[PDB]
């Protein structure tokens, strides 16, 4: 599990692919089709909150819910 403490140790040109990489799988359970959208779009908040939707699953939800309206015609 992904920790702030973590997540600032590490060197700033991998921290967006280190949450990616925890980020997406979420993401792709939710919506197979729209995921590497969806985790594109995310991994723009900044990643203090994103840390935060890792750690609460309904913070992930109502993001991706708002990723697909962003999406949608
Ligand atoms: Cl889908």
């Amino acid at each position: 599990p992904l920790t702030a403490s973590m997540l600032a140790s590490a060197p700033p040109q991998e921290q967006k692919q280190m949450l990616g990489e925890r980020l997406f799988p979420l993401i792709q359970a939710m919506h197979p089709t729209l995921a590497g959208k969806i985790t594109g779009m995310l991994l723009e908040i900044d990643n203090s909150e994103l840390l935060h939707m890792l750690e609460s699953p309904e913070s992930l939800r109502s993001k991706v819910d708002e990723a697909v309206a962003v999406l949608q015609a």
